[PDB]
């Protein structure tokens, strides 16, 4: 059901606004927690601006769904397991649906650069399904999202600042080990409004700050095992050229009788901090990496609530 009609998946809205449905072609998974990729060509080649997001996702199946937009998905296919990969250059992901933690809109006069000479070409969906009993039917779903593109230049400009981990070794049952990140920043000043945070099963606790003058200022703090939406920041938090940030994921080695390192299956590690932001249109770069760790010295610091478990 709701599954793509002889209307299309385009939506005109007005001069300039059209509404994009990115949606599964009506797959069957055929075992518990399938990942599901697909993609979609932008359909105008200039540049446009992503303003909203609709999830349109099946409550009895899909785990979570997340939206990314990179130049060259993995596969020419229909659809693809995600194994595969989601693009062979690097994605940028845009938005994430989490069963049972419900999305925050965007700011408005915010929004995402896509199309022309240097945004996406492709938006790359990817859908999990956990529980594939409602498939007893070996019904299709075409669960997915629903983009609102438009034409308008954006006042702000939404980016990702991705901190992740790289060298990560959590020997087996080892009580606690800290993976740190940080970089210094030296762009123009970015403004915090959203955080996602990933891990797999060994993960505790993932925290993100901004340091200014050895001052540590929180950006988001959250248990990996949680729904991994995008959650809004408590408080709007700059990060301007000067700054360090610096992020820590506790993991724990028990219950493995190896070691386990940075790697894409259940059996490795990923230390993953999405640090979603808007900058002045004039002054916005979409996307920033860390993947270093240029002042270990610093965590020495670190507040006490970086290591401490959330509570339930
Ligand atoms: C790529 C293109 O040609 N677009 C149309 C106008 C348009 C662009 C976007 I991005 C969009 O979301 C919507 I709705 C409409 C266009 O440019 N049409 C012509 C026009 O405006 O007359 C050319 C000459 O500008
Ligand atoms: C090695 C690793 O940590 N990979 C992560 C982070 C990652 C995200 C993006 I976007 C990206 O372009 C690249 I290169 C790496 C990773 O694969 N994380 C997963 C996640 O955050 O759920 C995937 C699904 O995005
Ligand atoms: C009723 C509604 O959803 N209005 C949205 C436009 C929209 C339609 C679809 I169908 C869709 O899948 C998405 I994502 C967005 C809306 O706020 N549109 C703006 C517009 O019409 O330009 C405001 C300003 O009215
Ligand atoms: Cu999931
Ligand atoms: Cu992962
Ligand atoms: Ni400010």
């Amino acid at each position: 059901n709701e599954c793509l009609g002889t209307i299309g998946p385009v939506t005109p809205l007005d001069a300039s606004d059209f509404a994009l449905d990115i949606r599964m072609p009506g797959v069957t998974p055929k075992e518990s927690d399938t990942y599901f990729c697909m993609s979609m060509r932008l359909p105008v080649d200039e540049e446009a601006f992503v303003i909203d997001f609709k999830p349109r996702a099946s409550m009895d199946t899909v785990h979570h769904m997340l939206l990314f937009g990179c130049n060259m998905p993995s596969s020419t296919g229909s659809y693809w397991f995600c194994d595969e990969g989601t693009c062979t250059d690097k994605a940028n992901i845009l938005y994430a649906w989490a069963r049972n933690a419900p999305p925050t809109r965007l700011p408005k006069g915010v929004g995402f650069r896509v199309g022309g000479e240097t945004g996406s070409k492709y938006f790359v969906l990817q859908v999990h399904y956990g529980d594939i009993s409602a498939f007893r039917d070996n019904h299709k779903d075409c669960s997915g999202v629903s983009v609102h593109l438009t034409r308008v230049p954006q006042p702000l400009i939404a980016g990702m600042y991705l901190m992740m981990s790289v060298d990560t070794v959590i020997p087996p049952g080892e009580k606690v080990v800290n993976a740190d990140i940080s970089c210094q920043y030296k762009m123009y000043p970015m403004h915090v409004f959203a955080y996602r945070v990933h891990t797999h099963h060994l993960g505790k606790v993932v925290s993100g700050y901004r340091v200014r003058n050895g001052q540590w200022t929180l950006i988001g703090r959250q248990n990996p095992q949680l729904p991994q939406a995008f959650y809004p920041v408590e408080h709007p938090v700059d990060v301007t050229f000067g700054d360090i940030l610096a992020a820590r994921c506790v993991f724990t080695g028990e219950g493995r009788t190896e070691a386990t390192h940075i790697g894409g299956t259940s059996s490795d590690e990923m230390c993953n901090l999405y640090i979603m932001y808007y900058m002045e249109a004039k002054y916005a770069l979409s996307f920033m990496t860390c993947t270093k760790n240029v002042a270990p010295d610093m965590f020495r610091t670190i507040p006490a609530e970086a290591n401490i478990p959330i509570p339930v």
